[PDB]
């Protein structure tokens, strides 16, 4: 509250660390469904069904240009990529499996980097 601050974590490295995480995700073999926005002319349903599209390149642009106020807003966008993927794709598709794999990969890096 006013004039009563919790000590707070050094956040000076967050930009660099999120960039490194994102780079590791971009170079993962299963990142191919996620590298560019879903093309709304190529994919029947996508536009109407997925209210807030997101993808690695859009995250990279936002990161590179100071559009994430903090760590958590970055993790929300990453999770949005995988949540959209689950909403739109069957678990038993190549894309559905990629999303599950990439989410698991991300959350471990996230916990390893920031919780520990
Ligand atoms: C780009 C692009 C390519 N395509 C057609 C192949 N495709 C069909 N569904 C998807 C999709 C749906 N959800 N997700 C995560 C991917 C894709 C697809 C979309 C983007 C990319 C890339 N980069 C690759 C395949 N659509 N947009």
């Amino acid at each position: 509250s006013m004039s009563v601050k919790k000590p707070k974590r050094d956040d000076s490295k967050d930009l660099a660390l999120c960039s490194m995480i994102l780079t590791e995700m971009e170079t993962h073999e299963d990142a191919w469904p996620f590298l560019l926005p879903v093309n709304l002319k190529l994919v029947p349903g996508y536009k109407k069904v997925i209210k807030k599209p997101m993808d690695f390149s859009t995250i990279r642009e936002k990161l590179s240009s100071g559009q994430y106020p903090n760590l958590e807003t970055f993790a929300l966008d990453v999770r949005l990529v995988f949540d959209n993927c689950e909403t739109f794709n069957e678990d038993d598709s190549d894309i559905g499996r990629a999303g599950h794999n990439m989410r698991k990969y991300f959350e471990k890096k996230w916990t390893d980097t920031f919780k520990v």
